């Protein structure tokens, strides 16, 4: 799948 990602504090992945 792929991983987006993004700075919710600290950088993480989102998953589809």
């Amino acid at each position: 799948a792929l991983v987006f990602f993004a700075e919710d504090a600290a950088i993480i992945g989102l998953m589809v």
